[PDB]
């Protein structure tokens, strides 16, 4: 889900400029949830903007943001020409995991039929059922099936039983969160407090941007406990930007204030003050990073930019002149890591495949047991963990609920924890003892592509550090590092086969299933390839360990079943050729991803995808890219949007 | 593929009786699959059996053993009434590898047109190219494309170049195998050694059964290295009468006798003058005569129409057999006799590794959680093929379990030898007596589910499941804090046979589901926790038996991609049981329904909520959480069975040649 609000204080904006700002804000956050959207702004049609802050209009519609963009416009009651010197508007895009994505269930929610209080919410309230019964007895009627409504019906209950006639908006929100259980990120708006906003969080991101041509009173807001706020000095011109992510604010300003758990920010009279019952900083992001450029989709950009993102992952860490590796995030802990006795990798989805993809080389260069676990199952079994375990947590977002819960589980047992993330300041990067930022740049496509290859490389670099004191492994280290030096250019060679991959897609897009087979270093490749094809093309693709064919799954192969096989020139080549002969004996006609020089395979197979040869423990990077491209072209042929796959969104931060 | 030979020594048998014994033997070996079969025996219609020991007759044919039986009795120039006091007949079912199926490529292969030597062979001789060239240069002509023929020609080469006129049949075979490369099980017969047999193996099973109404000389045959006297071989003491049975599978011997000798690699067994001796080339090493508990009834369909149906519906009995003598339901204790001398060491180790293939691997996934809970040790579950590819680190304080119904699976066996070299304590969980994995592990447990004749693993899965739970119960038997948990689990084991019958009584409900999926090409099977393995195992069964694209999906992973497959057309089966993951499973159900999925749910009989909100539900009885996996997988076994029947497939049919 995504949160965005626009508060213009004494900055005259017309009602159109405001709505186009809310919509444009949801467009930046749409990849986090695109089942339904909605906005909340001040209604009425009075020239004097002051006589309009007593009427709250809500426009909510099912579908992507483009469905709300058109619902907002071409309306017969709203006059988009009213000038507002002061105004507050809130917006929200929802990932409807449960129930129907109906306008009633979308945000902002409301507290009554007159819209006295409206709130937008990211997260889950674990006790909303108790709150719902308590509020129903006091005379409040519920309309939607969402847990967010209990927050709106409750903030009004604290308002209908206050002690003084002028209790600050903060005091009301403070009493609410004390009754809420779970994780949440909230932004309130009310008619009683015109232009006032309140932002509190607890286990979910929520920052506050700010723009003003004038100077700010401070760059360090002092947190308070139940003059001294952030605001322009001489004049009042200020624009705030509440948001759950930075991509929605970077286009307007690069000055934000990342809140923390139970911090209740409040903008009053155009002054930001934090209450709790704190550091205006510059963002290191460029807008170009979250633009499609000349590509028609984000996913295509992020696939073709992998030559660059791989380089950025190694920048300032790998030195090819003297063959050294240094990960600054691990300098103070690498010594203690080497005294540990087991490595555990915990992650979800594609991030889990990155651990499968590097498990073998990690076992080789560290000589330690390496265990790779799906976060959800890791938690279900209450896996044993000990004080001399090193536990890695791979997460592009750094907020995945299952991976994050596994982190807190391993900390409670005294393990040394390491974070491999692509999001600075994320929960996983903050709560681990050390870690590495893969530095692949923002990923907007729902399906992770460059995050996978950058996680791959990051884990290889770690493996290189763990063995830099072994004489017997020096040549092996050099071999790997030379492969890393040549990897960006070999990726470019793979991308140049884009047209050849597209032609093969035209022969498969009509099929219902496809089996992808590989072993050894390329077990992860066929699992990741099968997940991508599932995710964006909706074909029933499955990854099958090649060594397991003879134990049952080979029965599913016939001349009609599509098959893709990975046969690279490493120590499993002969066994892979054996599996290929098994498939052919069952009349299968597979597409083979093989090496350019593999002349034997190229002659005896009609359809081959010839990738350049790299070091055996890096080849997985070059073998997965063809399957990234195949999934893209397959999705285009089937008429689906690669950036917005049905039934989900990016980053699973809730149950 | 299948070997069987019958040697009657001073037990008079007619030629008809001998041939009916060979045919009956091969009928016990058909379930392994084959394309051709043949037999070899003494021909000639001289009433004195002693004069016919120089004319070997062969009857080989492409097709099923039944057709071979017709060809036998369909011989005008053969008299079936001759009585042989001594005789050796051999028989073979072939699974073609080198040479296409045909009468010429069928076994027994011969050494020349006069049939001076014949041999039946299971396996492949790798260097059959080099050997064929050498024999062709010495003046030997081949008539088949089989690698086996080089064995028949080579033994004659050794005979034609023997230094002494009385070189033993054993010596000739020793020189043959010293020149062979690969895997083989062999039985030899020759006119120059009438009434004698020689069997040897390398990497392929070969056993010998014995029967006599007289006392035998010993139950432990000492090995002989390069004097054969009364004190070194097996024979009837006071009289000559005795019968020997060579076979590659005990299923072909058990109806005649239950006393068998399992040969080992490079053993050369020979019967000379009705006496059995075992030779090698290189405290007192020897081979034991042991008693199999196998019964002919265990390898017969009975009233069932298929072995798959039998083995699914007898799981109440096989589960009981797995627990017999091991779980005391009078004082609630567990004792696995196979681990008595090692349970002490095992409890001092620091990690458990389970290594297996296919369904046996799923049995490790199905018990990983309870093993972690009751042992408190790290438990790692590994597919044997990937375990080898990665050169997984293993240490001296690891306990490595090797799960294999057959006890012969190549990758699992190579995993075992890998772990032994690194000093790990090794444990075999097998269902085949005499198998390589049961012999080479430090200790082991025979799951005792009875022979598995069906093509897919059904009772072996649930019997492995139970065996590993029993081991987990042993490991925590000294912990006060776990007594209640152990009792809860053991009462679940006590009730499990009756709960399986209760699930089998819902067969009619499963048939209704099969008709719903009859026309479908894919189905997703979703679950988590204790039932992750149920999804993988059910998906494998439906793939293997029904040939449709079933896939197991970890429910906790849906929102990370796989949920995109859900719509109103994709069939889904979800497992929702009453354990600690119930709420999370309900969560996954709402995620599927919200996207137009209409899944079938396997749930508890008393889960009234899900039964009302879901159209079709398979309602199994509730058991202990770490045992529900057995009850929830059986509806998927039956589903695979019924779907295959509806589509006209032969569930007992397994489904290139150089
Ligand atoms: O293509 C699939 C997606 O990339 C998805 O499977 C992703 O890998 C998980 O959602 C993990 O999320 P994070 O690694 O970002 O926490
Ligand atoms: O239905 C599955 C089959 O039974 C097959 O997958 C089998 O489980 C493996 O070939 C392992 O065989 P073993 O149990 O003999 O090791
Ligand atoms: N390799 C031999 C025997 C194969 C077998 O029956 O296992 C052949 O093809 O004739």
């Amino acid at each position: 889900c995504g949160i965005f609000a626009y508060l213009n204080y004494h900055v005259p904006r017309t009602r159109r400029e405001i709505l186009e700002t809310l919509i444009k804000g949801l467009q930046r956050l749409e990849y986090r949830g695109y089942d339904s959207a909605g906005v909340g702004f001040d209604g009425g049609n009075d020239k004097d903007w002051e006589a309009n802050a007593c009427k709250i209009q809500l426009i909510k519609k099912k579908g992507k943001v483009k469905a709300l963009d058109e619902e907002v416009h071409k309306q017969q009651d709203m006059d988009l020409d009213i000038e507002f010197d002061v105004h507050l508007g809130i917006a929200h895009t929802r990932w409807a995991t449960h129930g129907e994505p109906s306008p009633v269930n979308s945000h902002p929610q409301r507290s009554d039929k007159n819209n006295e209080f409206i709130v937008i919410h990211n997260g889950i309230i674990t006790n909303y059922k108790d709150l719902k019964k308590f509020l129903e007895s006091k005379g409040y009627d519920f309309e939607s099936e969402t847990d967010t409504e209990t927050i709106a019906k409750l903030v009004k209950y604290m308002y209908d039983n206050r002690e003084s006639q002028d209790t600050s908006f903060t005091t009301l929100v403070e009493r609410v969160i004390q009754q809420l259980e779970g994780a949440f990120a909230l932004v309130f708006k009310s008619v009683h407090f015109p232009g006032q906003a309140v932002g509190t969080r607890r286990g979910d991101p929520l920052l506050i941007g700010v723009r003003s041509e004038h100077k700010l009173s401070t760059d360090h807001i002092p947190i308070l406990y139940r003059t001294t706020c952030l605001f322009p000095v001489e004049e009042k011109a200020v624009e705030y930007y509440f948001a759950s992510d930075a991509s929605a604010v970077i286009e307007h300003t690069n000055r934000v204030i990342f809140l923390e758990d139970d911090d209740v920010a409040a903008v009053v009279d155009g002054r930001l003050s934090i209450h709790r019952i704190r550091a205006v900083q510059t963002l290191q992001m460029e807008l170009q990073q979250i633009m499609k450029g000349n590509f028609s989709s984000f996913m295509q950009k992020e696939i073709f930019e992998q030559p660059e993102s791989v380089v950025n992952t190694m920048r300032g860490r790998v030195n090819f002149d003297d063959y050294t590796v240094n990960l600054g995030g691990l300098k103070d802990h690498i010594k203690e890591i080497q005294r540990c006795r087991r490595l555990i990798l915990i992650a979800c989805g594609t991030s889990y495949h990155a651990g499968v993809a590097t498990r073998q080389v990690l076992e080789e260069l560290t000589e330690l047991p390496v265990m790779v676990e799906l976060a959800s199952d890791f938690l279900d079994r209450n896996t044993p963990v000990f004080r001399d375990d090193v536990c890695f947590f791979l997460s592009q977002s750094g907020e995945t609920a299952d991976t994050l819960m596994g982190l807190r589980y391993c900390k409670e047992r005294g393990a040394l924890t390491v974070g491999i993330t692509n999001t600075v300041g994320s929960s996983i990067s903050r709560e681990t003892d050390c870690g590495v930022h893969i530095n692949a740049g923002p990923e907007i496509g729902v399906a992770s592509t460059k995050a996978y290859t950058s996680q791959f490389v990051s884990l290889v670099m770690f493996a290189l550090m763990m063995c830099d004191d072994r004489i017997s492994m020096q040549e092996r280290r050099k071999e790997i590092m030379l492969g890393l030096k040549r990897l960006p250019d070999l990726i470019k060679e793979v991308l140049s086969m884009d047209d050849e991959i597209q032609k093969l897609a035209t022969e498969l897009y009509h099929q219902k299933s496809v089996l992808i087979m590989g072993r050894g270093y390329h077990y992860a490749t066929c699992l990741e390839g099968a997940l991508k094809i599932k995710e964006i093309t909706y074909m029933h693709s499955e990854g099958i360990l090649a060594g397991e064919l003879k134990h049952g799954p080979l029965a599913l192969v016939d001349k009609l079943m599509p098959v893709i096989m990975i046969i690279m020139r490493d120590h499993t080549y002969a066994k892979c050729q054996n599996a290929l002969q098994q498939v052919v004996a069952r009349q299968g006609r597979p597409v083979v991803i093989c090496d350019k020089e593999d002349t034997e395979t190229i002659k005896n197979t009609k359809r081959t995808i010839k990738v350049p040869h790299s070091v055996d423990c890096l080849q997985g990077i070059l073998s997965v890219i063809p399957l990234q491209l195949l999934a893209f072209h397959l999705a285009v042929l089937r008429g689906y949007d690669v950036d917005f796959p049905r039934n989900l969104a990016k980053s699973v931060t809730v149950e």
